[PDB]
Parts: C-alpha cells; sequence; structure tokens
C-alpha cells in the first residue's frame, strides 16, 4: 500500500533493470543489465566486464540511474555505482552462466560486481507520480 | 548481409518500448522507458512527454541523451542529442490516441511536447558479439 512497498514490489518481479552511467564525454549510457539480487530500492547488485564501457564509466564518475518496469509500472532511481573487485563478494554473487562471460571463473579479473546504492526515486506505479528523495 | 546497422534498425522496428537517459543538474544520469512514437531508421526517435517533465527540465539545460532498447538478447545503445519540439505540425502528426489519457487538450496541448533523439553513436551487442560505431 506504501509508493515504496509497491516499487520493492515491483523490483522483486523484474529479472532485468536498465542501468545507466555518464561517460567522459558527458553522455548518459542506458544499458540493461541482469539483476543479480537487490535490498528493497535500497541496493541493487549486477556484474559486468572489468573492461567493459560501463566499469571504465564508473571508475572516474560513479553517479549513476538505474529503471525498471512490469506492466505499464516503472521505478528510475539515481543513485551511485561502486565497482566491487572484492574476492568474497565475488564468489558468494558468481552464478554458473557467468562462465560464458567470464571464462576465468569466480576469481577472473575480468569479472566485476556493480553496487548500485540509490539516493532518490521516481515513482510511476498504479496511476500516481511522485518523486522523491531516499 | 546486414551490417550492424541495418540489423539494429530491423530491431527497433519490433520495439515499441525504448529506454531514455537525460542527465539532470546535478550530473545524474536519468533512464527512464519510453513509447517509441516513430522513428527514421535508428537515426532519428520521436517521443513525447509533459512540458514541465524532469526530462523536459534536464534537456532544457543539458541536450546530451543516451537511448536503448532490446529484444531477444540483443541490444543497442545510442548516444545523442534531444530537441524539445512545439511545432505544432509535428505534434498533430505525431499525436496518438492514448495521448488522450496524458494531454486532455488533444494536439494542440500546452502541455504537450515531443523529443526528437538525434544518434552520434552505437554501441551494438548483436549476434553476442559487441560493436561501438560513430554514425
Amino acid at each position: 500500500k506504501t509508493m515504496k512497498e509497491k516499487a520493492v514490489e515491483l523490483l522483486q518481479k523484474c529479472e532485468v533493470v536498465t542501468l545507466a552511467s555518464v561517460n567522459k564525454e558527458g553522455y548518459p549510457r542506458p544499458v540493461p543489465m541482469s539483476k543479480i539480487a537487490a535490498e528493497g530500492i535500497s541496493t541493487i547488485w549486477m556484474s559486468t566486464g572489468a573492461d567493459s564501457l560501463k566499469t571504465i564509466d564508473f571508475l572516474s564518475n560513479p553517479k549513476a540511474g538505474l529503471c525498471f518496469q512490469e506492466k505499464g509500472d516503472s521505478v528510475a532511481l539515481m543513485g551511485e555505482v561502486e565497482v566491487v573487485t572484492d574476492e568474497k563478494l565475488k564468489q558468494e554473487l558468481w552464478q554458473d552462466w557467468f562462465i560464458e562471460h567470464f571464462p576465468g571463473g569466480p576469481t577472473d579479473p575480468g569479472y566485476v560486481l556493480l553496487k548500485f546504492t540509490a539516493n532518490h526515486a521516481t515513482y510511476w506505479i498504479e496511476g500516481t507520480f511522485i518523486h522523491k528523495k531516499l
């Protein structure tokens, strides 16, 4: 019944999100991303190549946006990405099909985690628009 | 054989939704799903929005934009610029019935604005292959 409660319920139904970085040229870069894990709408985990355009963007500019949607309801968060290389986290969040993209396995240095931490939310849910700092 | 560009045009024709990013005044990129109202190849992509929308506010001060779309493991990510358009002729030509729910004044509604995205650069993920080209 709470807006954030509906937004959390919406994230739980979404397996993909769209992640945006800002490149050194100043352009925002939205890319579709598999959602590995999320805690509410506060923290969301993804993986990418250490040499990806995403990674190189985030190493210099942490500012980030992320949206998701299902059945005409949508949410866009703003926040920051931390590029995570921790050996224990890489192992913990490893998934089997990751081997396709990261042939070195869970200790592949070409494998990194992206941790997105939200600071704002814009909700387009069930006829209501709310734009709210978190 | 079709080039990455030609493949992307085909992909787009299948998508009725795209994700559009602006950069807000604080430097944060803001991706949002948008209905694709029309497109000319992948070169020009047309969307609609409110005259007072956050997207309109962002683009009025920073034209730099990003747009992506995806169908079935294949994705395309574009970089370019957005112009906010208020041209009466385009407003009426691009009007869709489902706009009534959003712009109660019709194709003449002062609250009704078009977003013209013009692409500069593409990043293709087609056939599990990544290619990053200037347009």
